[PDB]
């Protein structure tokens, strides 16, 4: 037997847990000595275990080829090896638990000093290290880790010196773990979080576990506080100061009034156990969870969960968040009303929990476990029903739960995701029930439900979650397993996927939970975006996605599909989901007289926030005020009457003149999550205006040999189209019925018989190549001598039999153009067996000029689809060109502002106005080819024109990228139209 | 009604035939003054009708924007907009009669002489005009030309002055017309044949219809030679004076004897009808044509039909071929044993015709005739069933037959290809049928066959032709039809698509051809590869195809589909095609005592051919001659008795030792096509060397730190791969089961419910990214302490289940070096729920240096696979590296040397040698990577390594761009395997 390294390779394809650790426990803040070793450590990359030297490296002494290297680290963030994102595949062959020859091998090494505090007993605390660590200490081998997301200890005492010692950890990338961490994200070894020195003193406190319930028909906390050391339970006092409360760690008492803690009020009590050398400080909040007629209730009530899957990433560290970063995402999600969190597909950071018990989300955590990659081969060789991997499973389990367990903000625990069905789940789900039976258990993977407590699916649709509200959904095969299941409720782990230009159908799902107490609620997926960020040659700056790494097996830009960017600046997603998800409703009267309002709120009333209004029209706001509401209790309404001068100003409008009545629901007073004045809901009653009216058409068509002018626009003889119109040069006049596919026009709909994403259906019918034939232009008689000119075309696609005959009739009175549009489907819009359908019927104007600023009456600020825009709200709005646009990372059709109507182009020294009923109003600096072709946003050129698009029709974005595509109701079948516009020029 | 243009485009829209020319009548060649207008010409390009100047420009003064250029031309050559491919889909909206707003608009103008001989009479002749041209004679309009590849003619009696003229045409490339021009080939307008002007004496000749048939009972001709001027009949007098012949025009004569034409025998008299004031030179060709007991027979024999299909088509010059290349591109064709020619898909320029009959070719002569792209809408609107389009259709079709109707070499009508069915098609074959019943109607668009004489298809499989050939296919619905269609003789108009790597198959069809006399033959698709030639940045110079010209529909490289190249340079499939089509059958006996001759001609017999034999060793020729053979009469057989030295030399052959006995025929003399020794046959016998023999393992492994030696051969331990054999450096050593696709790998295989190409079947599958992971290396006894050394592997691909266990088994004597290699499967290789197909069972050695010379035994010298390779011979081969690789112009996998025995590569001072039971032997510069991702030739780089592959079973190549795909017995599933090579290295 010949060959190198086979021992290391045998200890990274064991099924085993971790070698060598103390026993799980929870992360405890403890007054006993600690010294983090996080800082400018030592680092050597070898390419395989087979490679890796073994040249007596963990002494520390004549080391070669090691460089310096922050920990914790992702190592590939910073010039070792490449990110590598796959989304279910696995990157190496599927033979568990086989590692392949291909294995980047990190070792770390630090010299640190350990005073006299640290002696006789003292640990090495390690956070997380992906995948596989092997633990040296001045030589001496500590064990082994195994859960990447999952903290492991090791006892130094004996082994650790006074005075310097030396650190060194070999990391291997990939092991035997990897098969149960295929979680959809970036692959990215490293020791990423905190290594801790922490003193042992005698008399000491290991592990606690805190029982707070509540009470809710008595008011009163039950508490109890269990204390060990070494796995034995011990003596320790419990003090309370604000709940004046001595007791003794492990005696269960009935606090006589506790105010509960939810995350709409996340009542924390600080406490202290202590021991006689070492005192632990928690923070308490008092809550019980109940599932109770298929109904997830917290403190006696059904709650709404308006959730988010969080990921940890970082656009420059990969797996490190750093706490500042954290602490403002967490703010940032209090801000657009998100109430709870999927620990998305591992425990998070440690210090991630009390900040949750601090800011109030309900946590579902979540176990580090994913085999998702086994599906594609019908689960054969799953680990989750494996029995070699029974101990590793559990052991996952258990660092997850003992970790956490003390934290009110965790309401649920998640056995993990996409891993199958299997034996070892339901050990996991056992001994989880076991030990913590204060929390249900939570796993999507498999559906019969079998070992949890709460139903849970991903992307299911509306139509099927309503199914599930009401109860009557298909039966399982099992009887018993069935009406078990049909007694849970049903929550939406992950729904209304939020890559790109979306996500669509969110009102529709939120409907549902309101109406049906089953219904738990939903977690979006996802809110972050992993991009990267990468550099290109003028050093621009751009988010990389799957593929920009050089990897020979990725997913794309499946990565970056969240609801903000990977610099947590928002998507229009999060903006249309704020006010989906706002807690409170307010309808505002049709005559301006007041307003009705819903506290949506599970617990809270309404006396956190000052209630203003105010009305706005074209010069701006006309009145404005507050308004005293009396508490409204939650789930409870009430009627809300405006001052009077407010409808004494819609009573004194003139007839046609638009006004905007905006009733805000804003913070009162700072919270720990934002200051006052922020607002959480809102509600508005527009008096739209009048239909523009169409000019008369006064003046005659002047012919010219190549020319024609009508009042003040130029046509071609040649094409028919305008060449100029009051001056502003026009390049081009056409019909669109496409737009740059979105990510969701990327993805199947596994829906019918085509199984073609939407966007190779349009490349299919040649929507994306359409051209015009001029049939034939004409003048009529308009009035008083006047003549509108009808110009007659027919756009189709090459090799097509199918078109649309298109009549543009143009009239003038010499100041405002109208244009009247006439679409007519000529022969049936049928491609490869399947009718085509459009993105949209609209127009694009090229015109040849530069756009600076684009102002229109609509809804705004951000942009909005039929099937999303809810954030957007009514008013008057400017934006300099290149704030009309979104910066995803791959570019895509975006930018869009329905309900438009009427915008203003400043194209230099002359303003170009369009008015209409309804449209969608876009305009970029770029055409629509150059944004499909582009991959990323530098792709994206400007060319000195304006692309201006005004869309009579617009189909949804849905979420077709994963999970439902755009609902019937906005899709956009062929059909014959027609739409008035007018436009006018001003200098 | 204001827009420009719209009496041109109401012209261009027209249904009608051209107006205003002469009445179609034949190509003749007359003692008539004329004079060719062809040379360079002043040319002005406009982008539509709309906006082609209306500026007098015919008159020929004061010429705004015009520039020369030659003519005839394909006007897009010469840097006046672009070439466009397409295959079936139409380049604009189907929306016929209308044209595209884009319409290229071509302005000719020419100034000429005319002397006194062109007067009171003259005509303008125009020999073609891709699509649409107006034509103007100072100033005057001649008329218009519809039918691109027809010639029209003009009389300018009283328009043309004496002394100067001045000429304009106005072309359009895109009109009506178009839509019945849908050939698979670049779209090329222009005035792209011959412009003449002929004077038209007083009682002269305007056409003359030669019926020249053969009676094979007698050896009589049957002649009558019609003459006609305006239409009508008129005196003259036939004179061939090789036959003691003058006889009046229009009187059928028998003549006694006669030396009937054939493609074996092209015998031609030359003759002359003449006038007072005319005179005609004819070649008439005695010959006639007969269906009779469902065969196609030509002076009552049975022929085959052994074909290619000819475009006219120049890399430099589009539809421009000059007459030196035709002449060279026939003379290449008999070559290589065509007898036959498919004028696909229109009439050719003129001058073929007499070529065809002097060099002897039967042609089916098509009409310019295709409306292919109206397939994808199930022929909705198509031309050939529409009232509208009947005179245009028959018009086709007459022209057709009127220029060409005196060839002997034709001998068969085609109505024109891909065109549906309809009643315009009928409507063409009546007017045929009855205007020159002396040849068969051919036209495989509608299979029924109601309108025509053969039973014609394209691309049937090789089963279904076998299923005809025996008369039991498939019966019509309708039994008249069927009783016809089953009395028909059977050809395939294309078949083999000879597009890349192939075509494969080729011998199972040829086969069915001998045995079945219904069975005519067939015509592979294509002669030609249609390639552009284009410049890289330093002037590198390669061929361009569909999509290289800005096309925004396109159809890539499917028009570089050929036996040759656009520079008529055979590609690997000619040169198999030679052999397949070999007119004599040469069986040479094991014993090397003689050979069995069979001469498969229709009409010759064998005295045209020296029958040669020679014998090579490893050392060269051992012994060679001529031998007499009395003439073989055509379709019967004999033995030949060889020389007695040459089985002497075969009884002493020591065993073991490799031994070639070829006997060869070529031509005893000069012909028309090729010099004395061009060899038309061949057969062999070898003598194959000994398998090789494994030498003892008497040398032991030495163990060092990180390698082994065993022998000349050492390994890395880390990998188990030779690191270096012999001092030749071995970067990589693993298994092999994939190939850069060729274009038959990226065609569809319509056979069963995977539609996947194979190339995608393979990426999906992941072979195109296979790794390896190491399992063992361990040393085992050999022989008088030598010992073995097995490296074991497992091959698999990322995020897959399946594998394969290969087993290296090294052995050395010190000198020579065994490598036995064992596959064997673990798990089903079955993905996407398809069973995965391998390339090949084999193996890469990338070897750290640059190979300057490949030579070995085997077959050769060209590629062979195991589905072609017919023409490679088996012999003794020695190349440069550069000349083992093949220059398809999308690179794609070729230059594999199937049935090796053995191989030796010079790498700079050292020779590597393999030896083995057969293997195929590829050695490339480049990766495989690099060779699939290339998609030109300058794509391809060499990186100083050498890449060899050596390989024990390969998949076929098939045909499956367009038709068949690869046959069972050539289709390589997954299977274990086992083989054993030796190596060793010369200095
Ligand atoms: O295919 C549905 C079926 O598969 C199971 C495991 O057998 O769940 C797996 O597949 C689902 C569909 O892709 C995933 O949603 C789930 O996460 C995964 O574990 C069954 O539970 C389910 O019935
Ligand atoms: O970082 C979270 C932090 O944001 C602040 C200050 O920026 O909140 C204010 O700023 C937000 C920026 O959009 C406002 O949208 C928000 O309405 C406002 O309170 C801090 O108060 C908060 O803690
Ligand atoms: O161009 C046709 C022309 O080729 C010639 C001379 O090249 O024929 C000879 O050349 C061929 C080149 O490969 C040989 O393959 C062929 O065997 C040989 O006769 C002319 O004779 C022929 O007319
Ligand atoms: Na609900
Ligand atoms: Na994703
Ligand atoms: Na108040
Ligand atoms: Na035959
Ligand atoms: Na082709």
């Amino acid at each position: 037997s010949l060959e190198l390294g086979a021992a290391d390779i045998q200890d990274l394809e064991s099924f085993e847990a971790g070698r060598g650790a103390l026993p799980a426990r929870a992360y405890l803040q403890s007054d006993a000595p600690r010294l983090s070793l996080n800082g400018e450590w030592q680092f050597r990359l070898s390419p395989g275990s087979r490679v890796a030297p073994d040249d007596g490296w963990q002494l520390g002494e004549a080391l070669n080829g090691f460089e310096s290297l922050p920990v914790p680290s992702s190592w590939p963030m910073h010039g070792h090896g490449a990110p590598a994102y796959t989304n279910v595949q696995f990157p190496f062959a599927v033979e568990p638990p086989h590692v392949p020859e291909a294995n980047p091998i990190g070792d770390h090494l630090v010299v640190f000093e350990a005073g006299p505090e640290f002696f006789p007993h003292a640990l090495l605390r390690f956070d997380g290290i992906e995948s596989a660590g092997t633990v040296w200490l001045n030589g001496v081998e500590l064990g082994t880790t195994r859960g990447s997301r999952l903290a492991h200890e090791f006892d130094v005492s004996g082994i650790l010196e006074q005075g310097e010692n030396t650190l060194a950890v070999r990391v291997a990338q990939f092991s035997a773990a990897s098969y149960v961490e295929d979680q959809d994200m970036w692959w990215l070894p490293g020791i990423f979080r905190d290594v801790t020195l922490q003193a042992r003193p005698a008399a000491g406190i290991d592990d606690v576990f805190v029982h707070a319930g509540y009470d809710h028909i008595t008011g009163e906390g039950i508490l109890k506080v269990e204390a060990s050391r070494g796995g034995q339970a011990i003596d320790a006092v419990v003090r309370v100061p604000e709940l004046a409360l001595e007791l003794a760690a492990g005696t269960e008492v009935r606090v006589p009034a506790v105010e509960p803690w939810s995350a709409e009020v996340p009542k924390l009590y600080e406490a202290a156990v202590s021991a006689a050398g070492e005192s632990v400080a928690l923070q308490i909040g008092f809550r019980s969870i109940a599932i109770e007629d298929a109904q997830f209730k917290v403190n006696g009530r059904r709650i709404l969960l308006r959730g988010v899957n969080r990921h940890e990433h970082h656009p420059r560290l990969g797996r490190v968040v750093p706490r500042d970063v954290v602490e403002a995402e967490l703010r940032l999600m209090k801000q657009h009303n998100i109430n709870a969190i999927r620990t998305s597909h591992y425990p998070p950071h440690p210090q991630f929990l009390a900040l949750a018990d601090q800011l109030g989300f309900y946590v579902v955590l979540e176990c580090d476990l994913e085999t998702h990659g086994f599906e594609s081969a019908g689960w054969a060789q799953n680990p989750s029903d494996d029995p070699q991997w029974e101990d590793a499973l559990v052991d996952r389990m258990r660092r997850t739960v003992e970790r956490d367990k003390n934290h009110a903000s965790v309401v649920m625990w998640s056995l993990g995701n996409q891993a199958g069905t299997g034996r070892n789940l339901a050990a996991m789900s056992r001994w989880t029930k076991d030990r913590d039976p204060s929390r249900p258990i939570h796993y999507e993977g498999d559906w019969s439900s079998e070992h949890v407590d709460v139903y849970s699916r991903m992307y299911a649709s509306q139509a099927e979650t309503a199914l599930i509200g009401q109860g009557i959904e298909p039966a399982l095969n099992d009887a018993a397993l069935d009406a078990r299941r049909r007694a849970m409720p049903f929550v939406l782990c992950e729904y209304v996927h939020a890559m790109g230009n979306g996500p669509g159908g969110m009102s529709e799902y939120q409907a549902l939970f309101e109406k049906y107490p089953r219904l738990m609620g939903g977690f979006v997926w996802e809110w972050l975006e992993h991009g990267i960020t990468v550099s290109t040659a003028d050093g621009v700056d751009h988010y990389g996605y799957g593929g920009d790494f050089g990897e020979e097996v990725h997913d794309g830009n499946f990565v970056t599909d969240g609801l903000v960017d990977a610099d947590r600046r928002p998507r229009p997603g999060l903006l249309d989901f704020k006010k989906v998800i706002e807690p409170l409703r307010i309808d505002v009267a049709r005559d301006w007289t007041g307003f009705t309002l819903r506290n949506g709120q599970d617990f809270a009333d309404t006396s956190a926030f000052s209630f203003r209004y105010e009305v706005e029209a074209d010069g701006g706001a006309l009145d404005g005020g507050t308004v005293d509401v009396a508490p409204v209790a939650p789930q409870s309404e009430t009627v809300v009457e405006l001052p009077g001068s407010v409808a004494a100003l819609a009573a004194g409008l003139s007839d046609g003149r638009p006004a905007v009545l905006t009733v805000r629901a804003v913070l009162g007073a700072d919270s720990a999550w934002a200051d006052a004045g922020h607002e959480v809901a809102w509600g508005q009653s527009v008096r739209e205006p009048g239909a523009p009216v169409p000019p008369a058409p006064v003046e005659p068509v002047q012919v010219q040999d190549s020319e024609l002018t009508l009042g003040p626009v130029v046509f071609s003889r040649a094409t028919g189209m305008p060449t100029s119109i009051g001056g502003v040069p026009v390049e081009k006049l056409g019909l669109t019925l496409w737009w740059a596919p979105t990510d969701n026009d990327l993805g199947r709909e596994w829906g019918g018989a085509d199984e073609r994403p939407l966007a190779t259906q349009w490349k299919d019918a040649g929507l994306n190549r359409l051209h015009t034939r001029l049939l034939g232009i004409s003048a009529n008689p308009g009035q008083d001598g006047g003549e509108t000119l009808t110009v007659r075309t027919r756009v189709s696609a090459a090799d097509k039999q199918y078109g649309v005959l298109v009549d543009y009739t143009w009239s003038t009175d010499g100041e405002t153009v109208g244009l009247r549009t006439q679409v007519r489907r000529d022969g049936t819009w049928v491609n490869r067996g399947f009718e085509v359908e459009w993105a949209r019927i609209g127009l694009e104007f090229v015109l040849g000029e530069e756009t600076e600023l684009v102002s229109w009456f609509g809804q705004g600020p951000h942009q909005s689809y039929p099937d999303t825009g809810q954030g957007a709200r009514a008013g008057w709005f400017s934006l300099p060109l290149a704030k009309m646009d979104v910066e995803y990372v791959r570019p895509q059709e975006c930018g869009a502002r329905s309900g438009s109507r009427s915008a203003a182009l400043q194209l230099g020294g002359r303003t170009l106005e369009i008015c209409g009923d309804p449209f969608a109003l876009t305009v970029r600096p770029y055409s629509q080819d150059v944004l499909d072709a582009a991959a990323h946003r530098p792709d994206l050129k400007a060319d000195g024109r304006t692309y201006l698009y005004v869309d009579h029709a617009l189909r949804g974005v849905g979420t077709a990228a994963c999970g439902p595509g755009v609902l019937e109701q906005y899709r956009l079948k062929p059909r014959d139209a027609d739409f008035i516009l007018t436009l006018k020029v001003r200098s």
